[PDB]
């Protein structure tokens, strides 16, 4: 090209809405994972929309540096255009060919990316839009939302919003319907201060009204249902699913963790092998297979009040190695998937396997750009390990505060409080010194509202450790508080 011809793309470049503009971090997921997962969508989840599918996997091979893949998925984006989005092929095609306009732009092929954009501003401009390159579409909303919610949890209130945006010109859309419900769904489970949540329930019923074919929203309502003792009910959907459809993998595994739910783990598994028969390397699957044999294990467990002989024993350790090979594998196919590092580490811990659990939980810490709940529960998760396991009662202590002052308002808040007020309690009556132990006490009680008892400990902390940085920030917010 030339300067400043350039310097005027990069300029438009950022005014497009694509991928490349929705702030979607390839640090957030795992790139092969996700990748993997596209394609298996658009294999055995037909009715989700094959054009935002391409657009998105072509997004993806660009952060792989697969630029030239990239552009195929694109040629498969504009296919389908033509299959799917014939009489409406211009206004369809503003993503796609956002998309590619980027792509050119990272191949340093400048002239066909100013094609691209030369293409939008005239769509643009023949559909009245009150800005240059780009146009609001509730369509557009919609494949964004999807996006965004593929990027996980920290964008799924992105997500919503996007949703929403879509659902405000076309409220009565049955794809955008299908979206909202689901993000809603998700966000009943994200981030609880305490017990489940239920926001769902309605976006689920509508969603499920307008799409009366569609039995992967469906499953999603009979587990709402369940969520909130209707059971029978859901129950009833579920037997209505399956009579509807077989071998469908997203749908099947939904319908594995009712089963599961409810403890009927044989069926569950059974629903959980079809499924893998189609997709055998699904993360989600191994880790439910995973949960499967857990839930088997500690039943045993209980039975034989943790005391299982002969065969129990048997049948116990075969769950473990069951459990452990289903939960690493899960791990392994998606680096991202917190819950299957800490499921994977507590049950090398269950198993004696200290060096093996240790490695997860090491590996599970250091995960960075995963949500605060996740970490919240990591730090949990990982404290339990050293109290009960390595019987590092100081090791405990701190993670059981990491945990905290990642996340203090949660369904483990109280399990929280009340392990570190023992410990350290313990630990003062061996030792009054014990600064570790008078600082968490200060932590407690401060999180608890007990300003005066909170800042007792932390004087008698202070006088032991007097420019200690953490103990005369805590007693200037504890001066200072309204
Ligand atoms: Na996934």
């Amino acid at each position: 090209m030339s300067e400043i011809r350039k310097d005027t793309l990069k300029a438009i470049l950022l005014e497009l809405e694509c991928h490349f503009t929705w702030n979607l971090l390839k640090e957030d997921i795992d790139l092969f994972e996700v990748e993997d997962t596209i394609g298996q969508q658009l294999e055995f989840l037909t009715t989700k929309s094959r054009l935002a599918l391409y657009n998105l996997l072509a997004y993806v091979k660009h952060l792989k540096g697969q630029n030239k893949d990239a552009l195929e998925c694109l040629e498969q984006a504009e296919e389908i255009i033509q299959q799917e989005h014939s009489d409406k092929e211009e206004v369809r095609s503003l993503v796609t060919w956002g998309n590619y306009a980027w792509v050119y732009y990272h191949m340093d092929q400048l002239e066909e990316a100013q094609k691209y954009t030369g293409k939008i501003g005239n769509v643009c401009k023949k559909l009245s839009s009150p800005s240059n390159y780009k146009l609001e579409c509730p369509e557009t909303d919609c494949e964004k939302g999807w996006a965004l919610l593929k990027f996980g949890g920290k964008y799924y209130q992105k997500a919503k919003a996007a949703f929403e945006k879509a659902l405000e010109v076309e409220p009565d859309n049955p794809e955008f319907n299908i979206g909202y419900a689901i993000t809603v769904y998700r966000l009943d489970d994200s981030d609880r201060e305490g017990s489940v949540k239920s926001f769902s329930l309605g976006p689920l019923r509508k969603a499920v009204t307008l799409n009366p074919d569609n039995s992967y929203i469906k499953v999603f309502l009979a587990l709402k249902l369940q969520d909130v003792h209707a059971e029978a009910e859901g129950e009833k959907y579920i037997e209505e699913i399956l009579d509807q459809i077989s071998s469908q993998p997203y749908v099947l595994r939904y319908a594995a963790k009712f089963y599961r739910r409810k403890n009927s783990w044989n069926k569950a598994l059974e629903l959980l092998k079809k499924a893998l028969e189609v997709t055998p390397t699904s993360s989600f699957l191994h880790h439910q297979m995973g949960l499967c044999y857990r839930a088997q294990m500690i039943q045993i467990k209980k039975a034989t009040h943790n005391r299982p002989k002969g065969k129990d024993k048997l049948k116990v350790d075969e769950l473990i190695s069951s459990a452990i090979f289903h939960f690493k594998a899960a791990m392994e196919r998606d680096s991202m998937f917190a819950f299957a590092y800490t499921d994977l580490a507590n049950m090398y811990a269950e198993g004696g396997q200290y060096s093996n659990a240790e490695d997860i939980f090491r590996k599970a810490l250091r995960l960075e750009n995963i949500t605060d709940d996740h970490k919240h529960q990591i730090h949990y998760h990982y404290g339990r390990f050293q109290e009960f396991h390595r019987k590092s009662e100081n090791t405990a202590i701190h993670h059981y505060l990491e945990a905290l002052k990642v996340k203090d308002r949660s369904p483990l808040r109280t399990k929280l409080t009340s392990a570190l007020k023992k410990l350290s309690t313990k630990r003062l009556c061996h030792n009054a010194l014990d600064v570790q132990s008078l600082s968490a006490l200060g932590f407690v009680y401060k999180l608890e509202g007990e300003k005066r008892q909170a800042a007792e400990y932390y004087e008698k902390a202070q006088k032991i450790d007097p420019e200690n940085a953490e103990f005369l920030t805590a007693l200037c917010e504890l001066r200072l508080s309204i």
